[PDB]
């Protein structure tokens, strides 16, 4: 039994040849995205693995994967239309929460311990003293709360309660398995008794510009605010006013709204970079990450293999589809 | 009973009044240095209490103290080098310090600089700011803090604090110690020097500074530490040999270095005002560096440890006007 | 709208009547199980509410529901197999899977610490032998020290690796599926190898008959003398028989267990004659080594009050037209 | 560099010998006490080592050891009662942290068993052949409970940090202050920590001022529904009051591993009736009460650290070295 995987970038490489050799099945692979002008690496093959930059639209796609003996369209992460799939699609739900966890307790401590703003005195100002206004406070002392908690909101839940923080959060669905690491109550006191607020919900219409003006006021001055899920969560302009006015004392970004003009390219003019990220990324008390908070190896070793090892019991008779 | 308080800024005022009025205490302060003029003060107290920016240098100050009656002079910091102890024998003065006001504190700067570093965070500001590049590369993808071993030197208040967190979060954590403490097993494994160098993703430093402890992360034990692996020293900075550390960096023999403390530093922290003559070239080639991180011995500055250093001198000092004898007597 | 209520215990209706004064809706309740005779109360109701003890074996029961416009037959439960669900092509029907994994998880641990530190051994010398001297034999250790093994690791399981890599012990496990969000607690390897090098055993599979009696006489065998098996999921997944020859020559050093094959007999049952009492049973349960709860890991404030308010809001969800996950 | 060791017991033997070949010294035991029979094996000893059970009260000991030349007496526990200080004007060293995470756990084992009143179930299976779930036995997860300690050294601290990973609010009053402590629990007075608390532990040391700490008055202060622990020292809790207490319905149950009285026969075989009290024997026939023997030490790790520890302390001492073990 033979594969086709398209977008393949050099990390993934590995591990892919570490599990072709493993699981004994043929692989062919390629950088580029599966279009009309690349089906016919799917000869033979069980199934095409993918990892979607974009909507693969065309529909002669389809008609040549079942020609072929595709039995499967294997995702690595919306981007497939599913009336001309009437082949099995699969995807990844879960590749690693801990990572995304991970990010975001690291980008709330640096915030925390104001380590962007003492580099600033010291580099801009020459000024190597402690300020009465730059104190900080140990995590144990303070609380964390969540708006949304799923596979990446409880990690981040477990991880803050074993540092000995209080942690609530806002969900609209109740786990009882969350309950040893946190607190459910509503939306409002998550805003105005936290003293780090994490975003963790999906992103729908009804999910868009969540935070804006009104939440930042109704936060406290000290507070810090995480992102590290989707930038249309948070309404940018509202933020940048937020900090200037200092109705928040801080925010980190893992993601901004109107992202991909950038990030994930190089080589950028100062014209083709906006100016919003521009005024973020210059104050000491923010941090921003290029989305990279998925990116650890246990990452891209379950994108690639829960995928595979999927569409091997999919050449015979699994919960992806 | 009265105590006197000298040194005292802002920040700690309201966690005085709040002492002085949970025990039956009267307190006298002044954010002046106690010197032959502002010894006055000290009449009729039980105790002063200190937090000197310079010796106390004049044999008068201690004559003066023991005659009113003084029976303690209690710092609020580790340091004692600034007390003249001929002269607290030669005047029968007790003397006191806070050595340990909050671990944590410190605990958790080490993680948070370890965290940082393990994310290449500052690695990927560069490229974005000054490449123009917000792609992901290959030898910036990061590990899960669970994957990785840490290596302790030297396991006390602050180690096992750092032992106990990065153990929550399900690292290994492996330590080397002069002295055995049952306490931490739990979570960590002793294990001999050599072997932390070699086996730890993180080498994180808590020793205290003796002869015997300066320079001990020098060339050879640079060598011996893994490409990938992080140097963190929230401890002293003469535990490490810069000129060393500068080298192995631009080597590539480690992959970065989280710092709170350099050697020589005392001449820039804490002061302001500064011209480029007067930071050195140390300190500047580890801070254009997007694998090191710096912050300027603020890893204690928490609002606990400014607390802390209020009230467990004055509660000290308490106890001796009631005739005590605290462990934090300094013999 | 309404909602009635088959099966309740008066621990339950508090909570019943905290969420129904929530809601604004009619409950009517009933200590006895859905029949011939009860189906009277489902009367104008949006939904049935059950725990049931037995099957729902009659077909006039289902035929009078849909007949008062019953939409959903709840149950408050897991085990959605006491319904007959070629007659429910007439009604909808849910369950409530996970209520609380931490109150079986912590019976679990209480379990293997009891074990752990030999407490029904010593009380058996001095009760027994007026003996309080500390042999050699009963030496313990601390859990730290030991590794900690899960034939199975879901909702319970992973909240017992939690606990156990929590207090510094190291857990190991063997699932037939892979649970990337279970790696900061646990390290998966196989059958074998779990049961080779562990300290304490515990089981958290479900019963299936590929899974029925997966603990016997050579399994027993290859743990350690030194090992404790815990079974606090369902019985038949240990031969009760090969226990008892395990714990007698010394292969296994104790066992707690929550559940025994067999157990419908007596478990839920009170003045029975010793004829009623099973032989196996009063065997493990005389042996200091062995402690055993009567199926009551479950048995905390929080699965009582979710397997009703879980169940409830569901079939309110429903009364509009809501269709939840937990449709089975 | 060569040792005496007395009161040597069979499990101890192993880490003696161990560290014997480790270092490179000599090492000769006998199980009985140091009197003046046995003293005449440290000769040419640098040290002798004792694990007491009653007093060295014999003067000629004493001057037959420092004649022999012996420069120290090591003991393996805490306690120096035993040696007379009058006679060693020689040193002496005792072992005062071998291992807290051994009693910390004793203290949660006891806990979490009483709060899954498992006592309480196997009393009605066995003794009313009873199999069900009645209201009063319902149960509760550890995260919702609040934990109240007396008392927070290196034991305390431990079980702190143990229930704090469980989820449990730990709330403790102490004399003493400990910045290290505050990530595990809050501080707060006495009687709001037997007033809130859920479960209370004790982890004072025995002192006149605190002897009877635990009294009437204070379990009158406690909840209907609260647990006391005791795995501390006995005569921190009056007895009576308690018995009365448990019986009134004043707390919901108790875990003791110590006694007020307790040296009479713990740690002895085999007694008369007439030599274990009635207080005991009332205590033991409650099934919410557990009672350990004085075991919550007894684990690998003490007992290889109580003889290592001491060793190692003897040996800087043959070197001239002068460790902080030293009580004079
Ligand atoms: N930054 C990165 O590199 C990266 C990588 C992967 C995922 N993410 C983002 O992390 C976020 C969380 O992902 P996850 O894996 O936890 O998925 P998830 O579905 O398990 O988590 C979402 C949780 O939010 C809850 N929720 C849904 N709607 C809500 C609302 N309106 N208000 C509050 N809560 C709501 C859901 O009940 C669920 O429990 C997602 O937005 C995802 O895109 C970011
Ligand atoms: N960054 C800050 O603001 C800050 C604040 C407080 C303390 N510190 C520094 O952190 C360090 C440790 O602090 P602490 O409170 O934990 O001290 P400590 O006495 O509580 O612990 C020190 C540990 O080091 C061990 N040790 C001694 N010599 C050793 C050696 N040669 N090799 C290995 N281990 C050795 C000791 O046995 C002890 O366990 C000190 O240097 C202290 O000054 C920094
Ligand atoms: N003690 C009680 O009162 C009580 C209460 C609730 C549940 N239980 C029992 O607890 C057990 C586990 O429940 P859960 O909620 O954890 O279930 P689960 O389905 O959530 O977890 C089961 C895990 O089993 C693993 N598994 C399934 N079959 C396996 C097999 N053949 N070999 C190895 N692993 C396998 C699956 O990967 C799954 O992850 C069940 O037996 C349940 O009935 C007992
Ligand atoms: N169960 C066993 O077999 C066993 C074994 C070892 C120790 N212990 C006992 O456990 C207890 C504690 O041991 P440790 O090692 O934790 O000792 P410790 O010295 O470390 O701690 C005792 C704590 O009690 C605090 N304290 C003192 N007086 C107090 C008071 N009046 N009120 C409140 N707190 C007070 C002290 O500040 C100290 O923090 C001791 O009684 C010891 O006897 C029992």
């Amino acid at each position: 039994t033979k594969i086709a995987m398209y977008n393949v970038s050099p990390i993934e490489v590995p591990y892919i040849e570490d599990w072709a050799k493993k699981n004994d099945v043929e692989i062919k692979t390629t950088d580029q995205a599966l279009t009309s002008a690349t089906v016919d690496l799917a000869e033979g093959c069980s199934s095409v693995s993918l990892k979607p930059l974009g909507p693969v639209d065309e529909e002669v796609v389809y008609q040549k994967l079942s020609e072929y003996g595709v039995k499967c369209i294997g995702l690595r992460i919306n981007t497939i239309n599913f009336d001309w799939t009437k082949l099995l699609v699969t995807n990844v739900p879960v590749y690693s929460p801990r990572a995304i966890a991970e990010m975001t307790v690291t980008q709330a401590m640096y915030l925390l311990r104001k380590i962007g703003e003492f580099r600033y005195r010291m580099d801009h100002d020459h000024d190597f003293t402690w300020p009465s206004n730059l104190i900080s406070n140990e995590i144990y002392n303070l609380t964390v709360g969540l708006i949304g908690v799923g596979h990446i909101g409880s990690a981040v839940a477990e991880i803050f309660s074993a540092m000995g923080a209080k942690v609530i959060a806002y969900d609209v669905a109740y786990n009882p398995e969350f309950e040893p690491f946190l607190t459910y109550t509503d939306f409002d006191t998550v805003l105005k008794e936290a003293d780090i607020v994490s975003l963790h919900t999906p992103l729908f219409p009804s999910t868009e510009n969540m935070i804006g003006e009104k939440q930042l006021k109704e936060m406290k001055k000290s507070a810090y605010l995480i992102n590290c899920a989707r930038g249309e969560l948070v309404d940018t302009g509202a933020l940048i006013k937020a900090l200037q006015d200092g109705e928040i004392a801080g925010a980190g970004l893992d993601t901004l709204a109107g992202e991909s003009s950038y990030f994930g390219h190089t080589g950028l003019t100062d014209s083709e970079i906006p100016e919003d990220y521009k005024t973020l990324a210059k104050m000491p008390n923010v941090v921003i990450t290029p989305h990279s908070a998925f990116y650890t190896e246990t990452s891209i070793r379950n994108m690639v293999q829960i995928c595979l090892t999927d569409q091997l019991t999919i050449a015979k008779g699994p919960r992806s589809i």
